[PDB]
């Protein structure tokens, strides 16, 4: 039995850039069905008893579906904060520019990978077995945790997240985006 | 260069059960968006001289995304139309019967898959090779056409068709599509 993880924040402490309405939904109804779907699944089976990220790395078809759905939406509402955005600094501006070369092309090239990335998924910046950083897309529930790259940060591009605020327009959604990152949670992750 | 069809109907002819707000974002952006970026895509290249289907049968990536939604999304619409739903009729209502038992089995298979089908796609109705319908989906702009199979009826369930209408309640879009479907387009599909 899993429980939905509560909001760190108010539901309308992202507006603008995100609508309390839109977590009304995302959080309230797509988030919330995803814990109860997986709850649903795993009662009576040998998941039950162990962890998200274990089930994940184990798993397949609908339990998998749910299990990274609910982990990979608790990641994405870390990594927005009110008084938050603008520009990292410390060791994750520092990172950024080797990887990237600068703030603004890692930025430019996000942004282009989370537009492009078709249907449903989400968009990531993972630190990889090297030590370097890089973006990589996935599709409908796919995560970073099947693989042997750490997640840093994270964008929902599936049509719920913003559909209420932008309509079809998902580069206003990323550019809104931006002024969210709460760049403390990317340093936990990135020293992790 | 490939043109946006005329919708078959009024834009404010499918409502209640699908908006004409749902409509001039689905056709008057999203569908549009398919054609030009399709367009743009073969410019200059073999593709430029064939069908569209033929695109469809013989490409990759992002000329097959956008030929393959150009293609779904018009027979979408001509799937829909005022005054229709209700159970059908004559040869139609006979080969549904033969395949799955009633008109009553079949709707509920079909709601089913298209409510059970993850993240971005389409439920279609097919006549297969053999001669039997079966109720086949697929992902984000994956079609019947490259396959045996013959489309004769499909939903969208990518999230932009039903969320300014519905938001996260997919079933209720379902319930809805039924009062809208087009037996005599389904019926023109199953003759051929
Ligand atoms: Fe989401
Ligand atoms: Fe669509």
């Amino acid at each position: 039995s899993f429980e939905l993880p509560a909001l760190p924040y108010a539901k309308d402490a992202l507006a603008p850039h995100i609508s309390a309405e839109t977590i009304e939904y995302h959080y309230g109804k797509h988030h919330q069905t995803y814990v109860t779907n997986l709850n649903n699944l795993i009662k009576g089976t040998a998941f039950e008893g162990k962890s998200l990220e274990e089930i994940i790395r184990s798993s397949e078809g609908g339990v998998f579906n749910n299990a990274a759905q609910v982990w990979n939406h608790t990641f994405y509402w870390n990594c927005l904060a009110p008084n938050a955005g603008g520009e990292p600094t410390g060791k994750v501006a520092e990172a950024i520019a080797a990887s990237f070369g600068s703030f603004a092309d890692f930025k430019a090239q996000f942004t282009d990978a989370a537009i492009k990335n078709f249907g449903s998924g989400w968009t990531w910046l993972v630190k990889n077995s090297d030590g370097k950083l890089a973006i990589v897309s996935t599709s409908n529930a796919g995560t970073p945790l099947t693989t042997d790259a750490t997640p840093l940060l994270t964008v929902d591009v599936w049509e719920h997240a913003y559909y209420i605020d932008y309509r079809n327009a998902r580069p206003g959604y990323l550019e809104h985006f931006w002024a969210l990152v709460n760049w403390e949670f990317v340093a936990k992750n990135l020293a992790a």
